[PDB]
């Protein structure tokens, strides 16, 4: 499903190589994120199973339609930072450990929720 290809672009990286600004950076431009600067999304690390299994196992219903997660995810949010969003695009990070919150379809994550 394209729709889970895309949440995974935007919003899976397994093992980061930082969780700072310098992270940020680079992996919204790697990820396509900065054309123009998206100004808020957060990456999801750890086990990519186990993000899935939100939509089943590992998750709970959270209106309206979306889920919340039954296990706690190390997370990096970017945020930008700076003027007007035309690139060179730049951002903060918010290092986080926290249960996460997403839409699902057909079993397949499609969607992070940036509300917290
Ligand atoms: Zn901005």
């Amino acid at each position: 499903d394209p729709r889970y290809t895309k949440f995974l672009t935007q919003h899976y990286d397994a093992k980061p190589k930082g969780r700072d600004a310098r992270y940020c950076e680079s992996m919204m431009r790697r990820r396509g994120l900065t054309s123009p600067c998206k100004e808020v999304n957060t990456f999801i690390h750890g086990n990519k199973g186990s993000i899935k299994a939100i939509c089943g196992a590992n998750g709970s219903p959270y209106g309206e339609n979306l889920r919340i997660s039954q296990s706690p995810f190390q997370i990096t949010t970017c945020k930008h930072t700076g003027g007007s969003p035309r690139p060179p695009c730049r951002y903060r990070a918010s290092a986080g450990f926290r249960h996460v919150v997403i839409a699902c379809e057909n079993g397949l994550p499609v969607h992070f929720d940036e509300s917290f």
